[PDB]
């Protein structure tokens, strides 16, 4: 969330930033109202606290001087009803105040470039060549059914539309490339961490998938959600502490989890390693130009042709500042398809999750950035696509063969 204090005194900076995102002014209008019916009831019930303390000593003076108190004490009935009432007017605005601040996306960033949806994304740089192939290119799910390395089939019969089974060379192939993702960002100088994905709610809160998102995430027994990202879990890691050693750099491998494309393109349950960095804010848009840069090395070192996009107003999520996407060549598509966001989200998550560290003239607020480096299945498809021989059998990835027992080629077995 925002400070309600910059809302209050820039809500002409805050509007304009909410129709950038195509989305109208009403959740302001309607916060400066609670607001301004919460400080007006504070000046009221301040004002009758302070002559409540009065009264009561005026009521034992009267006594010591042996006068009558009774038009004093029947003041007194008044003046703690009427505080009564302020008091549970307070507790209302309030509580309005935080279920719209909740609800307010953040300022998008000022190199963030205004547009309405994804085709007003400007491409920051390709890199790489798309493969010129000499024969017709199958996707990826009609290789890995060839291969019996991905079953579709049977993952729905034990789960759902919507998920798949690993097999052989496919499972090896997915397990070395979260090996070799975890180790070159070790290289690059992440601390590997572990989480759990059972999240409780204030976790969920915290990096802004709650209250908004709900719907899309799924809901456990006992208070639980499931993560749909790494950044959930980790990000949080640091809630209601002052940070140390700044700036801090973590990866993670998790499972990931959404409600929600064929194939492994879109599935309920994925894979990805994530990239999170918590800085000082005068650091953090270098440290998104960095992180991106690492997210990228992975495709690179992996010779996957791709492109940087930088995303508009109207595409941008709801908590980033900035976001840069990776998306990497599909042959049979023609297009570059999302493998990667990597985002800067200013000190949004930072408020949200109470995360500080300490200056010379007071507490401030982290700033908090992270990035896919990479989602998986996403990867198995560029590797399935663009490393495919005529024979239909597929070429190991230079970099991958030390993780795959030396193998240069997955062939039907
Ligand atoms: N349902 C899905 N199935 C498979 N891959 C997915 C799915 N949803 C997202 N992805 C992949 O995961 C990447 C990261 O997801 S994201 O929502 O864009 N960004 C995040 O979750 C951030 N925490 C950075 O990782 C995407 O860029 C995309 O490559
Ligand atoms: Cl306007
Ligand atoms: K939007």
């Amino acid at each position: 969330m925002l400070e309600l204090k910059f809302v209050r005194n820039n809500p002409d900076i805050v509007g304009r930033a909410l129709i950038s995102r195509n989305m109208g002014t009403e959740l302001i209008d309607s916060l400066l109202e609670y607001d301004a019916a919460w400080r007006e009831c504070l000046i009221e019930g301040d004002d009758l606290k302070h002559k409540r303390n009065v009264v009561t000593r005026e009521i034992a003076q009267l006594k010591k001087e042996n006068k009558d108190a009774a038009s004093r004490i029947n003041e007194m009935q008044g003046i703690n009803s009427r505080i009564k009432e302020l008091d549970d007017k307070i507790r209302d605005y309030k509580s309005k105040i935080n279920e719209i601040m909740l609800s307010i996306p953040n300022i998008p960033s000022e190199t963030t470039p205004v547009g309405k949806d994804e085709n007003d994304n400007p491409v920051v740089r390709v890199v790489g060549e798309p493969r010129e192939f000499t024969f017709t290119p199958k996707p990826h799910w009609e290789i890995g059914e060839s291969l019996d390395i991905l079953d579709f089939e049977r993952a729905a019969k034990i789960s759902g539309q919507g998920f798949a089974v690993y097999k052989g060379m496919g499972a090896k192939l997915e397990r070395a490339l979260i090996n070799f993702m975890l180790d070159v960002h070790t290289r690059q100088g992440y601390l590997e961490v572990f989480p759990p994905v059972l999240i409780n709610e204030k976790a969920m809160t915290g990096t802004g998938q709650l209250p908004k998102f709900k719907d899309d995430m799924y809901g456990c027994t006992d208070g639980f959600y499931l993560a749909p990202t790494a950044e959930v879990p980790v990000t949080n890691l640091f809630m209601d502490e002052y940070m140390e050693n700044l700036p801090v750099f973590l990866t993670a491998y998790t499972a990931c989890f959404r409600r929600e494309t064929r194939g492994i393109i879109r599935n309920h349950q994925f894979n990805k390693v994530e990239l999170v960095k918590f800085v000082m804010p005068e650091t953090s848009y270098e440290e998104l130009e960095k992180l991106t840069l690492d997210a990228e090395e992975i495709l690179k070192l992996l010779k996957l042709p791709y492109r940087v996009v930088s995303l508009c107003t109207g595409d941008l999520g709801f908590s980033a500042a900035k976001t840069y996407d990776l998306e990497v060549w599909v042959p049979t598509q023609e297009k570059y398809r999302e493998i990667s966001s990597c985002s800067n989200f200013d000190n949004f998550q930072a408020r949200r999750a109470n995360i500080r560290y300490r200056t010379p003239e007071g507490p401030q607020f982290v700033h908090t950035l992270n990035g896919s480096g990479l989602a998986v299945g996403r990867t198995v498809v560029a590797i399935l696509e663009n490393y495919q021989r005529e024979d239909g059998s597929v070429v190991i990835p230079e970099v991958l063969r030390p993780y795959m027992g030396g193998a240069e080629v997955i062939r039907p077995e």
